[PDB]
């Protein structure tokens, strides 16, 4: 575990991250994907070995030593708000047992369904929550990676709000 668990918020690339291992915003078929996705296809190829997973899971495979845990977040295109909801908040208590398993010290996250499989909706705050529930019972650094200067902004505020 952290010495001091703590969340933090950058915006960059998640593939440059500084932490122990990656969650990837999966799609369910492990293919290399858009955005985050495949960002973390031309980073650890080798995790893509039968990364396949449900909606609602997360899978994880390693690169080297390296652990990429492969989560698949609801499409709100294809989901109810509703079963979307349910879905979404699935994926990051799957993640949250993935990071308790390695035994990691940090972890590099990105908002599950606010990209390409957020029905056009912003869910910054769902998203985030959704993520604080699964991961508050966790002893692991959490590093949350986004793109947009005004969301690095929210997030940080969200976190600091608690703190
Ligand atoms: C943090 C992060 N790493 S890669 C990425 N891409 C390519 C998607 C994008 N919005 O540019 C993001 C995000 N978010
Ligand atoms: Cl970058
Ligand atoms: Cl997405
Ligand atoms: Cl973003």
């Amino acid at each position: 575990g952290a010495m001091a668990p703590s969340y933090r918020v950058k915006r960059m690339d998640i593939a440059k991250n500084d932490e122990e291992c990656v969650v990837n915003a999966a799609n369910p078929r492990g293919l290399p994907g858009d955005g985050v996705c495949k960002a973390v296809y031309k980073k650890w190829p080798e995790s893509f070995k039968n990364s396949a997973t449900p909606v609602g899971t997360a899978k994880t495979v390693m690169c080297g030593t390296y652990p990429v845990i492969h989560a698949v977040g609801p499409n709100f295109s294809n989901y109810t708000e509703s079963e979307g909801d349910r879905e979404l908040a699935a994926a990051y208590r799957e993640v949250a047992k993935e990071v308790t398993r390695l035994g990691v010290n940090s972890v590099a996250i990105p908002l599950l369904s606010t990209g390409v499989y957020s029905g056009g909706k912003d869910r910054l705050t769902q998203s985030l929550n959704h993520l604080f529930t699964a991961m508050d019972s966790t002893d692991a650094d959490v590093v949350i990676y986004c793109r947009d200067k005004e969301w690095e902004k929210k997030i940080s505020e969200a976190i600091q709000m608690r703190t």
